[PDB]
């Protein structure tokens, strides 16, 4: 339990609680220059986490890049924070387009999972998984930061263009 | 224990990766000299200045490293960047390395903050002695960082110019 709780809050801390207040600006920033202002983050449950989302579903393609977000932190110059807008196809029809990605942290538990001295075990990989998100729903649900602008999409393996779909069309 | 996946996320998220690749950038940047090696803070207070200049006054920033970027996690070229530091020693400039704090250092100072995190404030130091210890181990047994980084762990009662320096100097 302690490896899910950790890395969820270092996410939130680290990434969410950062780049979720400028989300709405950088969006609109883009549609300026060219629901979907919310930013959707895959969870699978298997921590199976693709670095290409294109692999994960062909109908996921990527579009474009979000203008990037930058901050000194932790004695580094202008760390850099980006973000990949994706296009949902449909039937090679264009369904929707908006910001999606991993939960990298899952990344980092199936990791564990491998290596031996990290003391993971595989099965304890479906289990944190599912701690993560639970807690990273808390915090989102408590969190200021996040007001209508983060959605999670958690599923166990089907088309995974489609899941990402289904929450777009759902509201 | 939290500081337990920290560690692990540390090395599996950015350091196996960055560091393979951080020699090669290093060359690029002494051609177009800086030490081979990373070197990474751990103050055990879990005190992480953004900005390394207000730490000491003798850590002067001088250039950022090449860029690294890469697709991870469904984003498309994340950017993994770094900063490269002089050290300063009565006015004279003594060294130049890569050098940044340790974040999850900063993320076990901030979980302690949030109340439903769970986190007590009096566990800080332990988590981060825990946290160096983890890591230690990591590097021990990986090959990955194969004295491409060292860590610098102190406790502040102080010249943090000067904790690097011996270390810097050491592998002179
Ligand atoms: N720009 C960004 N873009 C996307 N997503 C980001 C993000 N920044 C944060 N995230 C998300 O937030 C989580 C926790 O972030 P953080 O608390 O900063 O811990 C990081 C550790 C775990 O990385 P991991 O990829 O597993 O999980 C991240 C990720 F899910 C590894 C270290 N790290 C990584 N990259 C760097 C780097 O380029 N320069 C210095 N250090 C670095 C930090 O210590």
């Amino acid at each position: 339990f302690n490896v899910a709780h950790g890395l969820a809050w270092s996410y939130y801390i680290g990434y969410l609680r950062l780049i979720l207040p400028e989300l709405q600006a950088r969006i609109r920033t883009y549609n300026q220059h060219y629901v979907s202002q919310r930013l959707y983050i895959l969870l699978p449950l298997d921590c199976g986490v693709p670095d290409n989302l294109s692999m994960a579903d062909p109908n996921i393609r990527f579009l474009d890049k979000l203008p990037q977000q930058t901050g000194d932190r932790a004695g580094i110059k202008d760390r850099v924070y980006s973000n990949s807008i994706y296009e949902l196809l449909e039937n090679g029809q264009r369904a929707g387009t908006c910001v999606l990605e991993y939960a990298t942290p899952l990344q980092t538990l199936f990791a564990m999972s491998q290596y031996s001295q990290a003391g993971f075990s595989r099965e304890d990989r479906l289990e944190q998984a599912k701690l993560f998100c639970r807690t990273l729903e808390d915090i989102l649900a408590d969190a200021p930061e996040s007001q209508n602008n983060c959605r999670l999409i958690a599923y166990q393996e089907f088309s995974l263009s489609q899941e990402v779909l289904r929450h777009l069309r759902q509201e």
